């Protein structure tokens, strides 16, 4: 490691409610400009579920099994000496 993005982690548990949802689908939407492979298709679908804030709901099998992947990449660097602006000192 050098200098780069910062370490995007997520919680993990079983009872995601819509403002649990709506948080993540607004970290992996975020993510996924700073993180290829990464979905948010079925993640915002599981908001038309329901609207209450304290609506627990579950991850779908396609919902589970995308967000498990990207928590994954997450794992990448992205960045990282690769620019190179203006700078002599030492």
């Amino acid at each position: 490691d050098k200098w780069t993005v910062q370490p995007i982690v997520l919680p993990e548990k079983d009872s995601w409610t819509v403002n649990d949802i709506q948080k993540l689908v607004g970290k992996l939407n975020w993510a996924s400009q700073i993180y290829p492979g990464i979905k948010v298709r079925q993640l915002s679908k599981l908001l038309r579920g329901t609207k209450a804030l304290t609506e627990v709901i579950p991850l779908t099998e396609e919902a589970e099994l995308e967000l498990a992947e990207n928590r994954e990449i997450l794992k990448e660097p992205v960045h990282g000496v690769y620019l190179e602006h203006h700078h002599h000192h030492h």
